[PDB]
């Protein structure tokens, strides 16, 4: 479980889930941007598979999807 924190206001957790499916094999994936309520906090969560997949994204957090970079943590 990482946590990835820097979505945009039209991040989906297909994109997101994907753009990380380079890193490993991602088992579950979110988007935190409620943009219905008015709470879209650009910043979704992340569920990699397997370890070393996780620690993979986490060796260059330097990521910018959707156009905007994002804070990786241990989700």
């Amino acid at each position: 479980k990482m946590f990835i924190g820097g979505l945009s206001w039209d991040t989906t957790k297909k994109d997101l889930k994907d753009y990380f499916s380079k890193f490993g094999e991602v088992v579950d994936c979110t988007l935190k941007l409620d943009p219905i309520t008015g709470r879209s906090r650009g910043f979704g969560f992340v569920l990699f598979k397997e370890s070393e997949s996780v620690d993979k994204v986490m060796d260059q957090k330097e990521h910018k999807l959707n156009g905007k970079v994002i804070d990786p943590k241990r989700a």
